């Protein structure tokens, strides 16, 4: 059938992997007992933006539900799926002017119709009741939008069954998808040795976010990247603002950033010395976070709770920071106290897929576990095959996070400020890969250099192949 | 004072360009018949935006009008003027820099916390708030007025502002000035690597991706003006041998636009017929540049644009008969549907194009023009004469007997599926004439010439 493929070496997308999706969504609900015969999915695909009051537009990008359901890069349509056949129908702007015909060859859908016959073209199906989409995202707090047209008043329509169908069908990625996923990761890998290749002392870290947005564009058709890409909010007050801090000798750099193909995103993070040698300090603090990095990526498999994971982690960024000598005393202790949630005060990682921070990780009956570091988790769902999760654990010497903790009675002790001092203004790392959840472990999509001597080889330049 | 710079070679540009702003804001409104003393001036910034209801981000742009006043890059302030005095006071979120801070910054005369905004302009007592509401003429959008909890204790008036504040961003300062001619540099530069890059068989978001990266690693360029036409979202067409290639893009700095077009043959030499339609509108282009001056009507430019254009069709083959008779049968709006151009500033097509008491003119072509203003000192404008070869309006015209007569189908078969050829600059409107912003190769001579990787 019809694959989106933007030429040269990027990757074929069938449109299959839509129509898998719509008959997997179908095939859930139709074992749901709550969903009547003669039921239609109902979603509305995003709109054309402009920039306030003017005519400037914002770069389209399709919402992530319908993307997932239909695979339509237009604004301004929506798109029907009749539950008990599985029939798709994508309706389209009555605005070279594409065909109906043309819409339905290129998306591999049943039907097309114009948008402004919605009503009178499912009057005419006699659906029992419109499923729409309405839901809280476990990340942003926002409601999804649920679909409306003139009209839909003379429906029933129920906003209550799809949301957590739909969301729970997008945690479990199908072969399809995890081939875009592959992809995504490649591209972004390679953006990533690019980017490491490429530095300077002495150049602006934009100059860095810009090579890599290249690297995807022009190598990869990634339009998009995933999210804002991170290497100031500080100078200027949104991450998206370009990071302006001159790259300096001595200096741990940082690069979290991932291109987004056809929608499916990917996030990476590299850390690596500005001037490509590691100092003893550099390789003491960054070799924990690859310990704690593949210990979890070991450990991980079906059944796994994915709190442990991050407990695993903290533990041994623990274990790790008091054979160097910042921390002293009882390991046990540290634990107790929580006092990895001073070095690592973020969650350990999150599902990705058509979002960055994709969709599913708090499901009724999944709570949010009220404890430093933890409560930050973006799931605390238990591993289950076809899930894809970054593991991106990190250390951070964060002044008032450090000073909070040695005002702490419960805490203070552990910490030696005789060693800590000299790791002030250290700065970040975080190693952050992507995974599959496969039957039995995982399977690792990110492919870039992470041990000392491997980011060493690929800053000196070495082709990809060497291995040290 | 304090300036905007992202470091390297890119441009430092004084907090200073704003103050001049509001104080040629404050002036304007003095002299406003309407506008009552004690009156203060209210302007909502933007805010962070995400994609749908997930938490990812958009790409945070500030809203013009209040970039204008205030060149504030952070989301989630407001700004406010006093008309008498001209003092003005941001206000920024409580969320991790000081007040005084945000001062310092942005040279203003005092920095509040934005919970406090309703209690701050109460203390200070004022007639009335002027808040920003009218319509855009290009996207038939209303301005959004400012808001803020308690604002409904106050007298607001949301008619004045808008007027007086578009007409001040139509007429630029030379600090304004300054950064457009900087822009236009790097958007130009980006241009040229694009022309020098180009080999057949490539994609043309390829070349959209070099010129972002050129601008944004160069320049400090993190946004393009607009989005990027790539002429021969991504643009996935292949370029082909015997293509004319069109690239129409500009990079913003510090929300300041360019926008530029360029084109050229994909493979590097003109064929006879590419370069006779390009010439034609290399003529256009040239002949508007050198007779716009104050006191130029800018429908009188477009037509002018269209007179050229037919004439040159004419000598090509495409056209026969009387041009006056071509031009009386709107015949130039079939080759060029669009205006021949708009104002530019801090929004690619700038505000400003018409005021009350200027009309759009009803006829095809000249509806589409964004102004039909008279040319004035400090206007920046581009020129921008294509002719395009589409397919449905050659039809409409072939099926009406008015214009069908001056059509030779046998020479315009052959230019079916030719493409299109627009030249964009960027100008200023001087005292006599122009200050052209725009920099690239533009003679059939120096394209060549640059595509062939010469110098
Ligand atoms: O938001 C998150 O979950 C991770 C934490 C570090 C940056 N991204
Ligand atoms: O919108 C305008 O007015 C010009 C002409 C077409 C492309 N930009
Ligand atoms: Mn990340
Ligand atoms: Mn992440
Ligand atoms: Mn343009
Ligand atoms: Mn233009
Ligand atoms: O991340
Ligand atoms: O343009």
């Amino acid at each position: 059938g019809p694959s989106f493929w933007l030429g040269n070496e990027t990757l074929k997308v069938p449109l299959a992997l839509f129509a898998l999706n719509r008959q997997r969504l179908c095939e859930r609900l139709r074992k749901n007992p709550a969903v009547q015969a003669g039921s239609i999915v109902v979603l509305q695909g995003g709109e054309e933006t402009q920039r306030y009051c003017t005519d400037t537009g914002v770069l389209f990008r399709q919402e992530s539900f319908f993307h997932w359901a239909f695979g339509v890069t237009e604004p301004g349509c929506y798109g029907v799926i009749d539950v008990d056949t599985g029939k798709s129908t994508l309706f389209v702007p009555r605005l070279k002017i594409h065909s109906k015909e043309h819409f339905k060859e290129k998306y591999a859908v049943d039907d097309v119709q114009y948008v402004d016959e919605i009503a009178s073209v499912l009057t005419s199906q006699k659906p029992s009741v419109l499923l729409t989409l309405r839901g809280v995202n476990t990340d942003s707090g926002s409601v999804c939008r649920e679909a409306s047209f003139d009209g839909i008043s003379k429906f029933e329509v129920n906003n209550t069954i799809l949301h957590p169908e739909i969301v729970e069908c997008r945690v479990f990625k199908t072969d399809m998808e995890l081939e875009v996923l592959r992809y995504t990761n490649k591209i972004s890998s390679e953006a990533h040795r690019e980017v490491m290749k490429a530095v300077k002392v002495g150049m602006k870290e934009y100059e860095l976010e810009s090579l890599f947005e290249h690297y995807c564009y022009s190598r990869g058709g990634m339009r998009h990247s995933s999210y804002t890409c991170i290497c100031a909010v500080l100078h200027y007050g949104h991450a998206g603002a370009p990071n302006d801090r001159t790259i300096q000798n001595g200096d741990m750099c940082l690069f979290d950033m991932g291109g987004e193909y056809y929608c499916f995103a990917s996030d990476i993070t590299c850390s690596f010395p500005a001037n490509g040698k590691f100092t003893a300090d550099q390789k003491a603090v960054y070799e924990a976070v690859l310990r704690s990095s593949r210990a979890v990526m070991g450990a991980m498999k079906p059944g796994v709770w994915w709190p442990d994971m991050h407990r695993l982690a903290d533990r041994i960024h623990l274990e790790e920071l008091a054979h160097m000598g910042i921390l002293s005393g009882s390991v046990d202790a540290m634990v107790q106290a929580h006092l990895g949630a001073v070095f690592m005060p973020h969650g350990l990682g999150h599902f990705l897929g058509i979002d960055v921070h994709d969709v599913g990780g708090y499901p009724e009956g999944v709570e949010r576990i009220d404890e430093p570091g933890l409560r930050s988790l973006r799931t605390a769902r238990h591993l289950q095959p076809g899930m894809v999760l970054t593991v991106e654990p990190g250390i951070y010497f964060i002044d008032h996070l450090l000073d909070e903790a040695l005002a702490d009675p419960a805490r203070a002790s552990f910490l030696n400020r005789e060693v800590l001092q000299r790791f002030r203004g250290f700065g970040r790392v975080r190693i952050e890969e992507d995974v599959v959840v496969t039957d039995s472990g995982i399977e690792l999509l990110t492919c870039v250099p992470r041990t000392v001597e491997e980011i060493e080889a690929c800053m000196a330049g070495c082709d990809k192949a060497f291995t040290p």
